[PDB]
């Protein structure tokens, strides 16, 4: 009973390692899931990755 949720980042993230998504400030990130209340997976309009959701804020959400 869930769907995709667009969020807006509030800090640049340059993950050199694999697994973490690459996002910028105020960058729209399509939430892929929320396995952990701390780390949320998202797709930067293409590239997927995991990162602390605390570095963003729901935009398209309610």
């Amino acid at each position: 009973h869930m769907e995709t949720k667009f969020v807006q980042a509030l800090f640049d993230f340059n993950p050199q390692e694999s697994g973490e998504l690459a996002f910028k400030r105020g960058d729209v990130i399509t939430l892929i899931n929320k396995d952990d209340p701390n780390w949320w997976e998202g797709q930067l309009n293409n590239r997927r990755g995991i990162f602390p959701s605390n570095y963003v804020a729901p935009y398209n959400s309610n």
